[PDB]
């Protein structure tokens, strides 16, 4: 006979037996009431007796254990074991079992980017999972969207390059425009798109810099308001942040008025007010189809426009919802 | 033989054994007294062996078991399971019966919304459970009770619409009026209609912003006397505001003088001072029947009548209980 030791702790653990469930445990029951307020319960079944399954023809015996004296205390719970034991020659088999298992648990489950943040000298996870913001969903003017998506992706490739110079492998950006503009949400997009984690830091500096030394594993830094200041100590510790991988650092500011060497910060651009793509890609974003319409807009909002930034979009867009007509006459006058 | 493991820690644990106790064990003996004073004392009696059951001619048999070693933290016991053995070719009845039970079990119980509170940056209960307030009891004008429980009720359905346009799926209210116009009340009943938990806070602002970020599940932010404030943070913690559904914020002032902006504040409505509608539905509410009184009350309630607000009603009204004739001339004095 041959084994395969799953134990209660690893992350391939809950996913077989996921799996195993679906082939032709916990059980949730869900009840769902005349509201939208849910009633559920889940209650699992994973006897400490042996079972059977048959694959492709292989008649894998599978056994589910728990400790009578160990209790785990990740999840307080004792200590459990699956043991998978088939055909002697075909022991190979079962990693690319759980494999196939592990990817079709890994199809349905889609990431949500975390949000670490600030407290005291150390970062605390805040805001349970946010959605990813999906970057077609964010609109800014029209080749800024793709000058930044690839000097990343080249940067996520050139660690041969930036090691064999003896040079550190970070990189800093400057996200600058009027407040409202649609920064953050592009960063959180961009985030989102790599599923690293968002480790927002909004402003002391000698903390600080422990802060940039103690980032989570797949992180992007994000300093908001970078305006707002100690100077020689926030130089002292942007140039002295490393890691074992990349360091990307976005910075946003309001208004930015030394700071642009490289090493910091070096690509700038400027993402500011509503441009007649953005109200255009806006308008058919809200409104699919109806082309019509999206003309008989720009040329009203040519007229009466100062300081018309996409949140205001945003606001006068969803207050009109399924409804371009409402939006006609109120959007033309605020 | 087939298995079906319920272990005590489970919330269907003590569900299953309440069930079993009226099939045709806790025992709790009750007495009251000459007052209504009660002395009360419950006593346990499941026994670690195994009984037997006829739910509908199968001959279940059912162990219940202690172990001697592990202690359970929770509750303070030793680890009990209950195990149902049957036929087993009818295993999956367990389930079905189960959830029957359940059902009944779930029919009785009827909720109560705790009130989660502030207790420094973190939420503590508070108040233990009150009662649900029951929405009809709660009268205000003509039109706002229904045109705010049916944009509630569409902003519980428009998650796709709220998640593929990308902006957060999050709503604020502005309910604002004179004080005593029973604002409160219609949030705690509004809360009792969704059965979720009102997270009240009243009016730092660093830690307001975790405290945003931290609620509990299935939770209705409320914050109370807005018209008190920081300004600027208030509103960058409430922008900054996430969860993984619905993050509605009801928001009371007793007198509200850019916050409008949708994101932030979008649907205000003006709850004031009693309606010669709210006094008739508030006098049949108080007595049922009695028409005739209704108006005799109402055109004497007519004149002199400068701030009259629904608590003074409630008052006037609960000091002549049963008893419309008093009220008659009691409260058209003050």
């Amino acid at each position: 006979i041959v084994d395969l030791e799953i134990q209660s702790k690893d992350k391939s653990y809950a996913w077989f037996l996921t799996w195993m469930a679906k082939h032709p445990s916990v059980r949730t029951n869900y009840i769902q009431h005349d509201n939208g307020s849910v009633s559920t319960k889940f209650s699992l079944v994973p006897g400490p007796g042996n079972h059977w399954i048959r694959y492709k023809g292989a008649f894998i015996l599978i056994k589910r254990e728990r400790s009578a004296k160990m209790i785990d205390i990740a999840n307080g719970s004792p200590f459990e074991t699956v043991t998978l034991t088939t055909l002697y020659r075909d022991k190979h088999l079962f990693d690319d079992i759980l494999n196939e298992a592990k990817d079709i648990a890994l199809k349905t489950t889609e990431g949500k980017t975390v949000i670490y943040t600030s407290f005291g000298p150390e970062w605390r996870k805040f805001g349970q999972p946010k959605a990813k913001r999906m970057l077609p969903s964010v609109i800014l003017d029209s080749g800024i969207k793709e000058g930044i998506l690839d000097d990343v992706y080249d940067f996520m490739k050139n660690g041969k390059w930036y090691s064999d110079r003896g040079i550190p492998y970070r990189r800093g950006y400057l996200l600058y425009g009027p407040p409202g503009s649609g920064k953050t949400s592009f960063i959180q997009a961009l985030a989102g798109e790599l599923d690293y984690n968002i480790c927002i830091l909004n402003l002391t500096d000698d903390r600080l810099n422990h802060l940039m030394n103690n980032m989570p594993e797949r992180s992007i830094l994000l300093l908001e308001d970078i305006d707002a200041a100690t100077f020689s100590g926030l130089l002292n510790a942007l140039d002295g942040v490393t890691s074992s991988e990349e360091t990307i650092t976005f910075m946003t500011t309001n208004h930015p008025e030394a700071i642009m060497r490289p090493g910091r910060i070096d690509y700038k651009v400027f993402v500011g007010n509503a441009t007649p793509y953005q109200v255009e890609k806006m308008f058919m974003k809200f409104y699919p189809g109806e082309t019509d319409i999206c003309k008989k807009f720009v040329n009203s909002v040519k007229e009466l426009d100062i300081t018309v930034s996409t949140a205001q979009l945003q606001g006068l867009f969803v207050m009109n919802k399924d409804a371009p007509h409402d939006a006609l006459k109120m959007v033309s006058s605020l």
